[PDB]
This record gives structure tokens, sequence and C-alpha cells, in this order.
């Protein structure tokens, strides 16, 4: 990628931004977004497994738990072919689905978990605390054979990184799970700056949590679509620029619509779309 690519990219952002065109672009994405059945998510017995009735995983891409009783979890597999990366986007676990959440992490062989929301937002519980606190580092999930222990916790200004140990109580196998928690990303909003977001994304990448040597990273916010979608779109577009002969050929609208074939509503505001674009052009420099 040469300087002319950077030039066109930056000029384009400026042109879109100065004319406030994000609004129209975002509307077109919403208007063209695909729709597929969500029959399983809507089954009566799955009512208490969904945080929002208007946010469901499509049947074709939903993540199935390996258990036979009820394999449903509100989670979707976002598989980006050209970029060669898979992500699992899920809702913030409910108190009764924290076990399911870790069963998914175990079954999919994930190494990292990216959390982009806070436990309480706008006065209500938007995500059950599914990881241990300092005073009780050990957790055992009801109706599961999984134990979770907090090994380390590093609290920074805009995010916190944790090392966790997940253990299968039946086989005694233990695995290191990295928790990347962005603690200052407002609901329906954007990160404080492209720099903070990029530092976070790069930290996730450097850990190996996004490598094909491990299962798909699990990403979530409250509904698993707005902030989670922004995070994944930026990472994927960055991947495409590093792989393509001509990085300026990346079509952000096309890429987002492709991701939306896997999970509904990815990116919830025009400003989040704008931020994704900004994060990509800023990250392209690195
Ligand atoms: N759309 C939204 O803002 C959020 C989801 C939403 C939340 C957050 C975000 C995020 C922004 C972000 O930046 N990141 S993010 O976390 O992804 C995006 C979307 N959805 C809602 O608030 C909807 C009510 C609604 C429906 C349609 C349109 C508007 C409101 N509320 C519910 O679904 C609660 C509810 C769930 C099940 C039932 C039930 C029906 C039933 O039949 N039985 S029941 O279980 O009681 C009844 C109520
Ligand atoms: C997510 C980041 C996507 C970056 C895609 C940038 C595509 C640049 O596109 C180019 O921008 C130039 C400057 O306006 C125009 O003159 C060119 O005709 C146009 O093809």
């Amino acid at each position: 990628m040469h300087h002319h690519h950077h030039h066109e990219m930056e000029k384009e952002f400026e042109q879109i931004d100065k004319s406030g065109s994000w609004a129209a672009i975002y509307q077109d994405i919403r208007h063209e977004a695909s729709d597929f059945p969500c029959r399983v998510a809507k089954l009566p017995k799955n009512k208490n497994r969904n945080r929002y009735r208007d946010v469901s995983p499509f049947d074709h891409s939903r993540i199935k738990l390996h258990q036979e009783d009820n394999d449903y979890i509100n989670a979707s597999l976002i598989k980006m072919e050209e970029a060669q990366r898979s992500y699992i986007l899920t809702q913030g676990p409910l108190p009764n689905t924290c076990g399911h959440f870790w069963e998914m992490v175990w079954e999919q062989k994930s190494r990292g978990v990216v959390m982009l929301n806070r436990v309480m937002e706008k006065g209500s519980l938007k995500c059950a605390q599914y990881w241990p606190q300092k005073e009780e580092k050990e957790m055992i999930f009801e109706d599961t054979n999984l134990k979770l222990t907090l090994i380390s916790e590093d609290i920074k200004s805009y995010y916190t990184v944790r090392q966790l140990e997940l253990e299968n109580l039946t086989t005694q196998e233990t695995r290191e799970i990295l928790h990347f928690h962005y603690t200052t990303w407002p609901d329906f909003g954007v990160p404080e700056s492209p720099a903070s977001f990029l530092n976070f994304l790069f930290k996730v990448r450097e850990s190996g949590s996004l490598s094909p040597e491990h299962g798909p990273v699990v990403v979530h916010c409250s509904a698993g679509i707005g902030r989670s979608g922004t995070f994944c779109l930026a990472d994927t577009c960055l991947l495409l620029m590093d792989k393509r002969k001509d990085p300026s050929s990346v079509d952000i609208k096309k890429v987002l619509l492709e991701m939306r074939k896997f999970r509904m509503g990815l990116i919830q505001t025009a400003d989040q779309l704008r931020f994704s674009y900004l994060a990509v052009i800023e990250g392209a420099k690195f």
C-alpha cells in the first residue's frame, strides 16, 4: 500500500464527512440489508434465552451448543471469506445463559472474548457479569461442567485486559482465555478516539485471539450488533487492505452488507459507520 492509496482514502473520508453523507449511506445499508428466517430463536422455549425480541440470530448462521437438550444461544457466526476470518457475535449473556456462553467458548475453541459494553447501561443490567471478581476469582456455572478462574486483571483508562483459566471439570483440561473489555464505549455511540480503539484492536490481534490457529473470537456488547459490528467491520476492512493488490478498492458498504448476511443490524448508527471508516484509514497507516 503506497501513499496514493492513503491519499485517496483520506480524501474520500474528508469528502463524505464534510458533506455529512454518512446519513444517506447508512440509510441505504439499512434499506438493502438482507433478511433470513430466525425460526429457532423465536421458539417459545427459547424466550428466556433472548435479551431483545428484535435481535435474533438467523437460523443459517447461528452457533449451536453441542448439548442435545436445547442447543440454542443468541449468537451468530460471521464468516468473512476473502478476509479469511471468523467471528462469533453474541448478545450480552443473561444471568441464565452465562453457562451457555462459556460452553460456546469451550466448544468453539475460542482464545479471546471481546466485551464492548458495560454491565449496567442506562440504569439496567445489559450484561450479566460472567467473569470473576477479585474477591471470588472462582466460578462454577450451574448446569455445566465448567470452572472459571481470574488469573490476572489489568485495568487501564479505556479498557481492561484479563487472563482467565477455563477448565472442563470432567476432563480436567484447562485453557487460557483472554478477556478484552473496552470499558468506555457508550451505547449507540463511538470510542473516545480512533487511537484508543486501534490500540485495543491491535492488543487483541497481538494476543493471537484472532488467528486461525484458535477458534473464532467471541465479540459482544449488549445486543451484539452495534458496537460489536463496528469492531468487526474495522478489523475486517483492515484485513482486506493488507491482502488486496489495491487497498483503495475496499467497499465499506459492500463489506458491511456481507457481514449483515450473517447477523442482523450490524452497526447501529451513522456515526458508528463513520467511526469504522475512520478507524480503518487511521489503522492502515500502521
Ligand atoms: N432496538 C433496541 O434499542 C433494543 C435492542 C438493541 C439494544 C442495544 C443495541 C446496541 C447499540 C450499540 O451501540 N451496541 S448494541 O448493544 O448492539 C442495539 C439494539 N430492543 C428493544 O429495546 C426492544 C424493544 C424495541 C423493539 C424494536 C424497536 C425498538 C425497540 N426491547 C426488548 O426486546 C425487551 C424485550 C424482550 C423480549 C420481550 C418478549 C416478547 C415475548 O413475546 N415474550 S418476552 O420474552 O417477554 C419483551 C421485551
Ligand atoms: C473502510 C475504508 C474504505 C476506503 C475506501 C476508499 C476508496 C477511495 O475511492 C477513491 O477516492 C478518491 C478521492 O475521493 C476518488 O477520486 C476516486 O475516484 C475513488 O475511487
